[PDB]
């Protein structure tokens, strides 16, 4: 039965072939990075935090051991500038990451072997960002937790060493974020391993949210990301230049102009741009938004071409929410409600992170909500002005709980149609992505996205839209495993949600599983027969139908 066989292939073999272990003869394997071709990126380098030197003394006894490698290890400067980076983009590295102690039990002789994490495909060997959330959900329900908690710890020492969660662990990557869940990862990793009654799971809850905090201060509260006038947060990342790890032709397009307008090659006026000799600004800008979009995790879409720098979105401030909520719940549970900040001594009760969660609520409502139509638009803060543009994001107000219930509804009733596809949430409606002559975006109608279905479902069934989130949990896991017995046997990174045709991938993977939760005996049997959606709800007793929105 083919959703038994999947299923099964996820939970045992698929998660194996993605998880990895730093330990002393991998550490070249890993650091290997081809996405970067000069001289210094030849040999595998990996570079450490400043202030950690039982692990430069690893990795150095790691690279003597395989020398053959020509591994080198670098210590990162203490204050990591923009500037520095730009530096580094002919000498890339591999970040250093977290790192358990082991002892010998009779000798007591000190070990470091590397938590384990998880790659988002066998085709990668970097943590990336918010992908190891949804994934880390899949590794809980595969009894996986050793893997799941290994990344939390990964987060805690980005935030406490590279100063945030980072796009993934290179060293050309040091300047981007990723979408903030830390919060609400850190909550089940901490319930899986026991709650209140396992010590070590309390340890490390309270570790994650002082880290949680650190990041929503210093990253997203904070300029340049944040907006004074509204007090919302945008995807506004440092940087310098041209984004070293690119396809080398990428930007070429929309570089020979100004190469022609200042009377270069295109190579030359690459270096002198890079060399910071040009003062053309709105290219400057340009490659500000870029960066921003990499930063949204959503690479890339008509939603955020040329304006993504400038844009509140809802996606993160939905975010933001969620971790005002968690921290409150943390201090008021953990620290007898009075949270004094080890860097700034700033002293903070859970009844004023509450307070700043109302205060978000209101401006979200305010420059976003749209109750005719039944969307949250992101809102444009130069341009001060709203977005015409539906995404499927408006349901991550759900998932972060700020939507009111009259909200909700609205949204469910006029906007959950404009999006559902055959096979689930398309990432934009057919209006808001325009036409195709200007190619298509991998984040757009008709695409959908394992992160924005597993969202859905639980910001609806937090709504108490369960019945909604069966009807949409049908249509993707039905069209994926069509897909699975067509294409013989093989997972896709993204699905066509309108139409249909060896490590898994990973939020994939964890879509599948997680949908499953929410499917009955019945419904599992409709699915090993591949039954498309409206054949099998037709196929129902009216008060079945009901279990469907139907």
């Amino acid at each position: 039965n083919p959703v038994n066989r999947l299923s099964r292939l996820i939970n045992t073999q698929f998660w194996n072939s993605l998880t990895r272990r730093v330990d002393l003869n991998n550490v070249g394997e890993i650091a290997k990075d081809t996405k970067i071709d000069t001289p210094g990126a030849k040999n595998p380098r990996i570079y450490v935090p400043y202030d950690c030197p039982e692990q430069y003394e690893f990795y150095v006894q790691a690279s003597q051991m395989h020398p053959s490698l020509k591994l080198e290890v670098e210590y990162l400067p203490k204050k990591i500038t923009a500037e520095y980076v730009k530096s580094v983009n002919d000498t890339p590295g591999l970040l250093a990451l977290a790192m358990e102690e082991h002892f010998n039990p009779s000798t007591g002789e000190k070990t470091l072997i590397g938590y384990p994490y998880a790659v988002p495909g066998g085709r990668f060997n970097e943590l990336y960002g918010w992908d190891s959330y949804m994934m880390a959900l899949g590794l809980l329900e595969a009894n996986k937790t050793d893997v799941a908690r290994g990344m939390v710890e990964h987060f805690i020492f980005e935030i406490n060493h590279y100063g945030k969660i980072l796009n993934a662990n290179r060293s050309y990557y040091l300047c981007r974020s990723q979408p903030p869940f830390l919060t609400e990862m850190a909550l089940v990793v901490f319930k899986k391993l026991g709650g209140r009654s396992n010590p070590d799971a309390v340890d490390l809850l309270k570790r994650a949210f002082q880290a949680s905090i650190k990041e929503y201060k210093t990253v997203w509260t904070a300029s340049p990301r944040l907006d004074p006038e509204t007090g919302l947060s945008r995807y506004h990342p440092n940087g310098l230049g041209i984004p070293p790890e690119t396809e080398s032709d990428h930007f070429d397009t929309v570089l020979l102009p100004y190469a022609s307008k200042h009377g270069v090659t295109l190579d030359e006026f690459k270096q002198l741009y890079n060399d910071g000799k040009i003062k053309e600004p709105k290219l400057d800008e340009f490659f500000l938004h870029d960066r921003g979009v990499r930063e949204s995790g959503h690479d890339t879409t008509y939603r955020f071409e040329g304006v993504c720098a400038y844009l509140a979105t809802i996606d993160l401030n939905s975010l933001l929410y969620k971790y005002e909520i968690d921290i409150a719940d943390f201090i008021k549970e953990f620290c007898d409600d009075k949270y004094e900040d080890p860097l700034d001594h700033s002293i903070t009760t859970s009844a004023m992170w509450k307070e700043m969660a109302k205060i978000r609520q209101e401006k979200i409502t305010k420059y976003m909500w749209d109750d005719e139509s039944g969307f949250f638009f992101d809102y444009n803060t130069k341009i001060k002005h709203r977005t015409s543009y539906e995404s499927a994001t408006t349901f991550w107000a759900l998932w972060a709980g700020l939507a009111t219930k009259e909200q909700a509804q609205k949204m469910v009733e006029k906007a959950l149609p404009k999006l559902e596809m055959l096979g689930g949430l398309a990432a934009c409606t057919e209006r808001s992505r325009g036409p195709i002559s200007r190619p298509i975006r991998q984040w757009d109608y008709p695409f959908g996205w394992a992160p924005h279905q597993i969202l859905a479902w639980e910001g609806l069934r937090s709504y108490g839209y369960l019945t909604v989130t069966n009807r949409l949990a049908y249509r993707w896991l039905f069209m994926m495993t069509k897909a699975f017995v067509d294409y013989n046997g093989i997972v896709v990174e993204k699905y066509d949600v309108t139409r249909g045709t060896t490590e898994g991938f990973g939020w994939v993977n964890a879509s599948y599983i997680l949908g499953l939760k929410y499917m009955n005996s019945h419904a599992r049997r409709a699915l090993g027969a591949c039954i498309p959606p409206i054949s099998f709800f037709s196929s129902l007793r009216p008060q079945e139908r009901n279990l469907y929105g139907l």
